């Protein structure tokens, strides 16, 4: 199935947004204290994020996806395809930090989890500032 | 920061579509043979699916999400809120098959991978047949 461009955008948008839900769950439980701390729920959330980080979303990026509507018009910036090295660095760092968040969440220390959750947030943001249009 | 209904719909639609991408990758490699078999890619795809299956998506289901637009108007059918025992049966069967798919994808036995992938497929459809408006 050589995916159509619309499908590539849709799948990557879905993947990011899925990670967002699960990031939001950890945020409520270890940063904001608005949901009771649960080791099993934080660990399940961390596992989704680590899994998607390793899911090889690079196969969803090709130049003919620029400006293409998935669920909405792609917010991908075209420098993504020129600054290839910088993408790989940011992406490989994200995988490393996501892996560590799942490991730490498994062990269930709230303080350790909050620290590593912070490192993952920084990894998400590093990619967005370079390669994602805010609008 | 409890989720609004629109966000619940969007997050659950995102979650399903993410599993759909990953199921598609496994289908290509072990059923249709249109992508070369990769041990690491099949297990990474299976891992996403098991993680999302275990991600507690029940938290995204409440009656005030019926008919609500996430990425698109929700296709959730309302008989869902009438079927608590059947939803739990289908969901826990889905977790079981998804867990097993991830276990066999790690061990690398390609025909057993094809077989269990079929079992996961049946679990997806079982839920859709009762609770998702077809397109
Ligand atoms: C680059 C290597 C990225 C990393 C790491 C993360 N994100 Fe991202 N994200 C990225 C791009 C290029 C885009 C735009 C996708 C498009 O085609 O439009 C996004 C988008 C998101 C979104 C919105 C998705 C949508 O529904 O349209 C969210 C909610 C999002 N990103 C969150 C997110 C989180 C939580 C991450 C870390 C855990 C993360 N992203 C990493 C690029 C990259
Ligand atoms: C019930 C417990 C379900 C299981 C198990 C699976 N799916 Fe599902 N899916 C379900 C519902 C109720 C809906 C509609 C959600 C809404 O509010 O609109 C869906 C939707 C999908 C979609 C489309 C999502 C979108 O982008 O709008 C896909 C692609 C999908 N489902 C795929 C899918 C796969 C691959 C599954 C097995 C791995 C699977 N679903 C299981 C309910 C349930």
């Amino acid at each position: 199935d050589a995916l159509k461009p619309e499908d590539k955008v849709k799948f990557r948008q879905a993947s990011y947004t899925t990670m967002a839900w699960n990031m939001g769950k950890i945020k409520a439980m270890v940063v904001d204290g608005t949901m009771p701390f649960s080791q099993t729920q934080v660990s399940a959330a961390a596992n989704v994020i680590a899994a998607i980080a390793n899911s090889g979303m690079g196969a969803l990026y090709s130049p003919d996806t620029l400006g293409v509507v998935g669920f909405k018009k792609s917010r991908l910036k075209e420098n993504f395809f020129q600054e290839q090295d910088e993408v790989r660095k940011i992406a490989t760092n994200f995988v490393e930090q996501a892996n560590k968040l799942a490991e730490v969440a498994a062990m269930g220390d709230k303080d350790e989890i909050k620290a590593q959750f912070g490192e993952v947030g920084k990894a998400c943001k590093a990619c967005h500032e370079k390669f994602r249009e805010e609008e």
